């Protein structure tokens, strides 16, 4: 909940390939430190090329389709229900039907039989990976089966064409059902000798994000050519609806605005709604059914604020899992009730529902894996690691509840971690260093968008309204703040947070969001330590005491005063008390070091003259000062390792 939440900062890339970063992406050095860490490192990670991924099984599936086409083949379009499966089936219904084709699509073994009757070429979008006894139609009535999906698939993959990225060996690529559905059509206007299928990146792009893919490579280069299309949208209910929520590009918009909305009609039994936005071309038609999902997402809404209004307050404490039984829970909300239980809990959440359930995990803990411990009570069950569902008869959640609670026991408490990028810059270049982030966008499963930490003592705090909205100043600069439970910062505190700017009135203002808010406390960070930070008053007294020590020639005015005193002056390598800095590294050492307050060495603290590397090396010295002042030797020893080489 709070005391699991770890903060650690990212490490330090070798100097050479952070200037090489810096230089090839043209950009400062917080901007190359996050771009090193999410593996950019040519100009060619931020703009991939959008070309046809090459899945194993897409040729051939392109070839049965322009069979299909040609011979005037009925097809049937079997699409999942959620948002990759409504984009992926749009995709190829309206893909096919501008090429001619006989298409139509079938929304979700008994189906079969009309599935049957239906069609003589069968394709399924974002499922049947695991569909296997289905093969009957490939069977018991001749009929071509392509399927398309991306899901986790099963010991052998099912009869039939099957085109699935986990199946195309080597592949990094993580397209979704709409991706897979986007590329299929791609491959069939190659063979056909027609241009890329553009168009329909954006319907690619709300599905890619809905299902919360990584978004790196060919799924980014999906994401931006489709961001930047829906605007203009070739299909007047995504643009519509991506009107109707006030959409202005990006990637956040789509997962918390539009596909919610266009989820909350599956879950609520309405998914023939969102389909038909999707292939409409009548605007009249598509505003109203944007007004009906509206509903359908407002209806969902007040469902799931109930539940998870009667739930949260239940066997929640440190319990190791959570298990709650709702018998009159509604099935199609329980899943997001889940995940806000879980986030407010840091333990895997476990729901029944109507004989439905769900789980939702993290950490050690396999949401499918602890269901396996407990299936021979279940009917059915399946997931991975962090989602599940399943169907149980609700006699016996009892015995349900006590195995999977005895599961989670086996596991070590689960655990947050906040990742930060690196000490927020000085607030005169706090424009640059957006402006550069900007280019990492989208932001999404792929790439997080970067947090820095702020540290000092809260100024000019000033509360907004009764509730825990509240401001305050760090070294200049404007922090927004949910203060857990509490109010009144310490007096000091550490923050995570995001660099925003925030346009008021024809305005900017460069600020920072806090995601976390706290008390100092032990950073995770850093290097083997070699050196450690000890105060200079502390290391002047030991000085005076006789103790061997080190004094770097720079500011001679400390080495006058230490030979004008009679310290045991040393060098470095065999001094174990330094005074300063040493010009060049000094390893296999293991020494205390002190720099000042009113020292010249202590001038890591001087303002320079920007632009260049110079700010690398003020991110250096800023990085110093602050693993020297917070006593941190991990930090300190690799801050000070960068700092031999920014200056070799
Ligand atoms: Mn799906
Ligand atoms: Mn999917």
């Amino acid at each position: 909940m709070r005391d699991r939440v770890r903060w650690r900062v990212l490490s330090l890339p070798p100097l050479a390939q952070w200037r090489e970063v810096m230089a090839a992406l043209e950009v400062g050095p917080e901007a190359a430190l996050a771009y090193w860490h999410r593996g950019f490192r040519r100009k060619e990670d931020l703009d991939p090329p959008l070309a046809l991924l090459p899945l194993k099984g897409l040729r051939e599936a392109a070839a049965l389709l322009e069979e299909a086409l040609r011979q005037g083949k009925r097809i049937r379009v079997h699409g999942d229900y959620d948002a990759d499966g409504l984009t992926g089936t749009a995709i190829l219904v309206r893909g096919l039907a501008a090429l001619g084709a006989d298409v139509h699509p079938f929304i979700p073994m008994e189906r079969v039989p009309e599935h049957l009757e239906a069609s003589d070429l069968f394709l399924t979008v974002d499922c049947g990976i695991t569909n296997h006894a289905e093969l009957r139609e490939l069977l018991e009535n001749g009929v071509e089966v392509i399927v398309t999906d991306h899901h986790t698939p099963g010991k052998t993959p099912p009869p039939g064409l099957v085109v699935h990225p986990a199946l195309t060996p080597d592949l990094k690529e993580k397209p979704t059902g709409a991706g897979v559905a986007f590329l299929l059509l791609w491959a069939l206007h190659e063979r056909l000798g027609l241009p890329p299928p553009l168009e329909y990146a954006d319907l690619a792009a709300v599905g890619t994000i809905a299902d919360v893919a990584p978004l790196w490579g060919w799924n980014r280069a999906l994401v931006k050519e489709g961001l930047a299309r829906i605007p203009a949208s070739s299909w007047v209910g995504l643009r519509l609806l991506a009107e109707a929520v006030g959409y202005t590009g990006k990637a956040v918009e789509v997962a918390f605005r539009i596909a919610p909305r266009i989820n909350a009609a599956s879950r609520l039994g309405e998914a023939e709604k969102a389909l038909r936005l999707l292939l409409t071309d009548d605007a009249a038609e598509a505003q109203a059914l944007v007004g009906e999902l509206h509903r359908l997402n407002a209806r969902r809404q007040t469902l799931e604020e109930a539940m998870l209004r009667k739930l949260l307050p239940q066997a929640d404490p440190e319990a190791k899992a959570i298990v709650l039984l709702d018998p009159e829970g509604h099935p199609g909300v329980m899943g997001i009730v889940a995940s806000r239980i879980l986030e407010a809990t840091l333990r895997p959440v476990f729901l029944v529902a109507q004989g439905k359930g769900t789980v939702r995990s993290l950490a050690p803990i396999s949401a499918v894996e602890a269901l396996r411990s407990a299936e021979d009570l279940l009917l059915r069950y399946g997931g991975h690691k962090e989602a599940a569902g399943f169907a149980m008869d609700e006699a016996l959640f009892p015995a349900f509840k006590a195995r999977v609670e005895a599961y989670a026991a086996r596991f070590p408490d689960p655990v947050r971690e906040v990742a930060l990028l690196d000490l927020l810059p000085e607030p005169g270049l706090l424009p640059q260093v957006f402006r550069e982030l900007a280019l990492l966008e989208p932001y999404g499963e792929g790439n997080p968008e970067p947090l820095f930490l702020l540290f000092g003592a809260p100024e000019e705090a000033r509360r907004l309204g009764e509730g825990r909205h509240l401001a305050f100043r760090l070294k200049g600069v404007r922090v927004l703040a949910w203060k857990q439970g509490d109010l009144a910062l310490p007096p000091e505190v550490e923050v995570a947070g995001l660099l925003s700017e925030n346009a008021w009135n024809g305005h900017l203002a460069y600020e920072v969001q806090a995601v976390d808010l706290r008390k100092p406390e032990a950073l995770e960070g850093g290097i083997a330590p070699f050196a450690y930070p000890l105060p200079l008053l502390e290391a002047l007294a030991r000085a005076r005491l006789g103790e061997g020590v080190y004094v770097p020639e720079d500011n001679p005015e400390g080495l006058d005063y230490a030979w004008k005193a009679g310290f045991r002056l040393l060098p470095p390598e065999e001094a174990g008390l330094w005074l300063g800095l040493p010009p060049r590294p000094v390893l296999g050492r293991r020494v205390e070091v002190a720099l000042g307050r009113e020292a010249r060495a202590r001038l890591s603290a001087p303002p320079v003259l920007h632009t260049p590397e110079a700010r690398l090396k003020a991110l250096v010295h800023r990085r110093l000062l602050f693993a020297y002042e917070r006593r941190h030797p991990g930090l300190f020893s690799e801050a000070l390792l960068a700092y031999w080489e920014v200056n070799r």
